[PDB]
Formats: C-alpha cells, structure tokens, sequence
C-alpha cells in the first residue's frame, strides 16, 4: 500500500472507554444498550472519566474508526490518511496523540472556540453505553481541505471514503473531492448514514451518489434510503440491486452496494448481480465501522470481494470482543 | 383575546434574503430551482448582488420563527408572541431584530460571541424558490440564556410553547427544561416531525421528548420516515397519525393530538382514538405557515376544524408571495 493511499474525511470524536459500575451509570442517568446526547447533566461525566487511571482514549468517531481499523489491517506505516475538525483543547492533543499510536496521518481543521467532539463509551460486561457530544466534529469547513497542505493527501489518496453524515457538516468537501475522484481515475466511496433526513440532506445526497464508486449501508439505512425515494422494494438484496444501479457520473463506470444484516448475511450487488456472503465467527458497537475498515484495507491491496467482506466480517469480529473500537498489535487475517 | 406572550416559539432564526431573481442570475451562481442547498459561509458577490436587487426582502426567518410570525399576523393583538433563538453581532443580527420587531413578535435572542447571523438565499422566479442557506449562529444556542430571569420570563408568561424536532440538534437541554415546565405548570407543549432522525443519538433524545408533547404537527413524508424508522409496518398516513397522538404520555398529560398534511390531499388530525380528516379549502415552504395559522386559533381557544382552516387559510396565502411574507391584515372567518 502506498503513502495516503486511503484517505478519510469525516467527524471525529475522542472515544473515552472505561470499564465502569452501578454507582456510575445512577449518577449520571445512562442505561446499557443505548446511545445519547450529551446534556448539562452529562458534561461533568467526561472529566469523571479522565480522572481515572484505566481510561482508554481513542481517535473515534465512524469514518475515523474505519481508518484506523484500514490501517491496522494493512500494518504497513504511512499508508493511510485522515481530515476532521477537532477544538484547540486537551482531548483534541489526546485525538492527536492517538491517531499518530494508530499510524495514521491525521490533518484536523481546528476551530477557535469549539471544544473537541467526545463520546463516553461505558462498559460492563459485553454491554455499552455511548454519551456523545458532537461540538467540533460539526465545524469542519472547506477552506481547510483547499489548503496545499491538506489537498495534497487528497493528491496522493487512491480511495477516499467519507461518511453520508458528513453531507450535513461539510457538503462542499465532498462534492470537491467526489469531483475530483471522477476526473482523476480515484476510488470515490461513501455510506449511507445521515443524523436526519431534510430537503437541505437529501438533495446534497442526490448530488453526491452519481460519482460513489461504492456505497456501504446497513439494512436499516438501505431500508430507510429506498422508502425516501419511493422504491416500494422491502427486500434488502433488491435495494441493494437498485443502488448499484442509481445514475452514473461521467467517468465513472460501476457501482459496488455492499449492505451489512448484522447476523444474517452480507449482501453485494455488482454488474447487475447480487452474491450473498455467510457471516464467518473467529473462535466463540463500532462493528459497522470495523467491518468498511476490514473491506477498505483487500480493497487498497487490489483484493477480490469475496476476500473484502471476508476482512470486514473478521475486523468486526475483533472490535466487537474489545471495549470500544480497539484491537490487538498485529491482525491475523489470511 | 390572546395575553402578553401567551405563544413562545424557541428555533434555529436565519435572516431570510428574499428577492425576484431572472435566468441570469440562476446560470451566474449556478442555482436550480425548488431545491434546498447548505452553505458553509456566505457568497458574498451573491448576497451584495441580492441586495442590490429592486425588490430585495429582509425577514426573521427560520421554520419556527415563521410560524409565530404568522400567527402574530393572524392574532393581530400587539405583544402576544414571543421567540428565542440565536444570532450573531452583526448588521444581519441587527436586521433580524429590526423585522421581528416588524412583525410584531418579542424576541429575546442569544448573541454568539464569534458565530455570523444564519442567513438564508430566497431567490424567487414564478411560484418556485431556490434556498441557499448558511445556518452559522442559529445552531449555537445554549440553555445558559434561557435560563436567565428576563428570558424564562417568556416560559412563565406562555400558555402554548412551539419547538420544531430539529432544535434538538442544537439545545436538546432546552427543549427537555421547557417541556418538562409546561407539564407540571399545565402549558401546551408543541413539536413537530422536521429533520426526521435516523441517528441513534438524535433518536433517544426525540424519544424523551414526545411524552410531553400534546401536539405533534408533520407531513406525509415526515410521518412516514418517522413510522419506519420506529418499526410501524404500516404506511396509511391516517393510521400512522392515530399511532402518533398513542406514543407514550407523560405525568400530568391526559390527551394528543396528531396534525399531519398531504398537500393537496386532507389534514389528517388524531384525537381521542379517532381519526377525522378535513378537505384543503382554496382561496379565489407553506408548512411554517400552516403550522403559525393553526396555532393562532389555538391560542383564542377555538376548536380543530377552525384551527385546520386557518393554517389552510395562512399557508394559501403564503405560497402566493416571495417567502413567508403576507399582507398587513388577515381576512378569516
């Protein structure tokens, strides 16, 4: 893999694991198996996590987690790149610190008044509990991407993947860079994710998914996506089918639709054909993300699908046996 | 008649800059009609080449602040709606609160320290518009100022309090403190489906909120998104607005009610188990002012069918101005 072969745009968040108890999910009100906003209530919290010694902080947020989990697999130094905004605060340094631990090469934009983007992820047992509050993650703005500096991992990026959510934060880096992967034989790919679904969303939407070489969804988001545009289709294979299919940009000239069903099957749709993958188990929150990484890192090394969902099945595996979006030193991965 | 700021909207204001544009100015900004576009910061040519404009409309805008607009228009009684929202230091700001007072409306805004105005591009051509909008100061308001005496004072002095779902993207702790207030102080507590989440986040918090909504105002898209989204199987719009007014009800909430719009089809309108749906009435963005025209009767205390009618009544006259802009006094019976 080349030098910021892979590059990802999106909203990063510093993920602050710990591992907690009884007494901590009462105080602050958080149940397990549910993620919410921040609130006044939960502000303290943070600095409650930060005060102790087994936190784990990590260079989180969706697209950044599929970056990180890329270049894990990859395990070849350099060859991933990252741009996000992030405030001029200590959990910004932290986001810093972690991103360079992961080997990858992360260009924040840093806002002058919003503290970094934060989610508490509270573990116990197999169970989380995500308190998130966006802040910077929400702030990034073109004039950073344009600079030499930062256009220059766009430059050497063969694969760039940006989140849909992006599309409400920062819609003018994607239409940029969604552009410039159709007119430079670049790998544009995307993800059918979204906070809500406005007029605003879904014609920056429309705009976009002519030059995604990839889309990757979940059976919800594919679900949701169809019935917006009026596909009276409930049928996960068929809307996969539909979205390999939307209309191409010039320069572009196939669409791959990969839609995870969490235990039932990953469905891909290419050249006009749907192919069904079987879920594989290793031995006995964040697997989406882990699982775009896993597919992101065959798809940098020239790989056939088959090995790609194979990859992505077998980071998800990993990252969901681990508090929060982490993994061992080396993966073992053939 | 209606008391001093017995309606309070909360929201996310821009300053809608409203004017008649022709097929050079669309080709010049490369602008298509009926389409909605974000802006990470004003083009300021655009915005100096729309002032400069003949015909040029500064109005305090926003989904929210022009539903109280409108019901202000429709109540004419001076001093009876209030809002709050937040804006920047600037010559935007200024005009902001020059139209509000202009429109009748008592605004209490919270001023960013560094954040612009939002504003929002109208450009006009026939019965289409095309808006360019740069949200900027509107998404950073803090409960901090509704928290101030002089700013809860409008939660205190309101019987009905109106909040778009989308303001949960911006001041969640606001939205929960007010609801929460009108249910234990018997207020009427407003909401509707805009922005629809598919987010987990932004769907836990929708979900604290609507045990204490007794209104629930959408449109078919919207009530759709929102039944999908939550598992509903159904897809029948009259079906999907009894489930509505049948979510959850908070401590010290008897009764909702579900107000869903089909744009040439019927008001669809859920209460007490039952579903009644009221024809469109013709005259000789239209939702904000459906919503302000239907609020106003609600306030004076009228019943549901006149409260449908005059949101007909307002969004019909609306649709034939540039913006949601309207005459200087309503003619409704």
């Amino acid at each position: 893999a080349s030098e910021g072969v892979l590059l990802g745009m999106g909203n990063p968040l510093l993920d602050i694991s710990a591992v907690v108890d009884d007494a901590f999910l009462t105080k602050y009100d958080i149940k397990l198996n549910n993620a919410i906003l921040a609130e006044e209530k939960h502000l303290p919290m943070y600095d409650e996590l930060a005060s102790k010694s087994n936190v784990e902080y990590i260079a989180g947020g969706a697209t950044q987690n599929s970056i990180r989990v890329a270049q894990w697999m990859l395990q070849t130094p350099g060859a991933t790149s990252y741009m996000g905004c992030i405030g001029k605060d200590k959990f910004g340094e932290e986001m810093k610190k972690n991103a360079q631990a992961a080997g990858v090469t992360a260009h924040y934009y840093e806002d002058e008044t919003a503290p970094t983007g934060t989610c508490a992820v509270c573990v116990v047992g197999g169970e989380r509990s995500l308190i998130a509050n966006l802040s910077a993650a929400n702030c990034y703005k073109s004039e950073h991407l344009k600079r030499p500096e930062n256009w220059a991992l766009v430059e050497k990026a063969k694969y760039i993947y940006i989140a849909g959510f992006f599309l409400t934060v920062s819609p003018d880096s994607i239409q940029l860079v969604a552009e410039h992967a159709a007119a430079n034989n670049k790998v544009f790919l995307m993800n059918l994710s979204a906070p809500f679904i406005c007029e605003f969303f879904r014609d920056a939407q429309e705009k976009v998914l002519p030059y995604a070489d990839y889309i990757f969804g979940n059976e919800t988001e594919a679900k949701i996506f169809a019935k917006v545009r009026g596909w009276e289709t409930e049928n996960i294979e068929e809307i996969a089918l539909k979205i390999s299919q939307l209309p191409l940009a010039s320069g572009k000239q196939k669409r791959i639709a990969v839609i995870t069903q969490g235990a039932d099957p990953v469905v891909v749709a290419e050249d006009g054909k749907v192919k069904t993958f079987p879920v594989i188990l290793l031995p006995k929150n964040g697997a989406g993300d882990a699982f775009v990484g896993g597919f992101l890192s065959q798809l940098v090394l020239g790989k056939g699908i088959e090995d790609c969902v194979r990859a992505g099945c077998y980071a998800a595996n990993v990252i969901i046996q681990r508090p929060g979006c982490t993994y061992p030193e080396k993966p073992d991965f053939n």
